[PDB]
């Protein structure tokens, strides 16, 4: 029983409205042939494209609000799990020896359509992408460039609109970022709000955001870091992944290791600043690295370093 929402309903009935239009799987589908069939001009593609606020991707885009830096959040774009994946083949992200950095939206064929309607359905993908970036990514640069396809026409219109140059070449749309953007800070950023959200995505949501975000050892880590003090069991890691225990077991084996010693590198680093602070006691410290006594906290540090705890600290 494969029931979704449909996100994409909402704006573009706003569009028809402003316009003063009547219209006659998802129902969006359809309806947003029937606006792009009926376009009069491939420029109106623009209009609707703005149609689409971050909050119409639902818990995708509060993850992508919540990202910590640019370059983060088009991992979680090169997933290709956002409103308009049906239309969309892939998402690339391209780093040059430019100082410049190519997203490259490739657009799944639409063989029955008109080239116009082709080209109203680029400008849509391309305004609506546009509006993400610029809400949420530059910021304060700029885009160094946006290509879209190829035609025969002025691009007045285009750079009067995106406010940078544009050029029409080739198949699909690409957009140019300065390189120093990937670094840059969300500016909405939240680490707790990030780790949730994703938790609350599809299991094959899931699957894709751990692959570009560097596989299944860097996905714990970066949840236990978000953890300050909490040392989750392995099945309450796995529900946050969307796997089962025996499958985080087996992918996490693949990377060549394991949960335990995943735990243990989070709780050994922390230790490093625990064990340089003076006004802690090791039985304080031992609390907070999640262990129910000071005696099993020494073993485990022992088995870490190969030196006693009080030892270390002097040294």
């Amino acid at each position: 029983e494969n029931i979704q929402y449909d996100f994409e309903w909402r704006p573009l009935n706003n569009y028809l409205a402003v316009q003063r239009i009547t219209p006659p799987r998802l129902p969006s589908e359809a309806l947003y042939e029937w606006i792009v069939l009926n376009g009069r001009s491939p420029l109106e593609g623009l209009s609707l494209g703005e149609h689409y606020r971050l909050s119409d991707y639902g818990v995708a885009g509060l993850a992508l609000q919540s990202a910590g830096t640019v370059g983060e959040a088009l991992q979680l774009i090169k997933t290709n799990m956002l409103l308009f994946r049906k239309d969309i083949r892939g998402i690339a992200v391209r780093r040059s020896s430019c100082d410049t950095v190519d997203v490259d939206i490739d657009l799944q064929d639409k063989p029955d359509w008109p080239q116009s309607a082709r080209l109203y359905h680029a400008n849509v993908l391309a305004s609506a992408a546009y509006a993400v970036f610029r809400d949420l990514l530059l910021g304060e640069l700029e885009l160094v460039r946006l290509r879209l396809p190829e035609r025969n026409g002025d691009v007045r219109a285009y750079e009067e609109y995106f406010r940078v140059p544009v050029y029409f070449a080739g198949a699909g749309i690409t957009f140019t970022l300065p390189e120093e953007l990937l670094e840059a800070e969300i500016a909405t950023a939240n680490s707790a709000v990030f780790q949730a959200s994703l938790a609350l995505g599809s299991k094959a949501f899931n699957t894709r955001v751990t692959r570009e975000m560097g596989g299944y050892r860097q996905r714990i880590v970066a949840l236990l870091e978000v953890l300050q003090d909490r040392y989750p069991s392995i099945a309450w890691v796995a529900r946050q992944l969307k796997v089962t225990e025996r499958t985080l077991r087996r992918r996490l084996a693949d990377e060549g290791t394991n949960y335990r010693e995943v735990l243990d590198l989070v709780r050994h680093d922390r230790a490093r600043q625990l064990l340089r602070d003076e006004r802690l006691r090791i039985e304080e410290v031992a609390e907070r690295l999640g262990y129910m006594d000071t005696s099993s906290f020494r073993h485990a540090f022992r088995r870490w370093t190969g030196q006693c705890a009080n030892d270390y600290r002097q040294a």
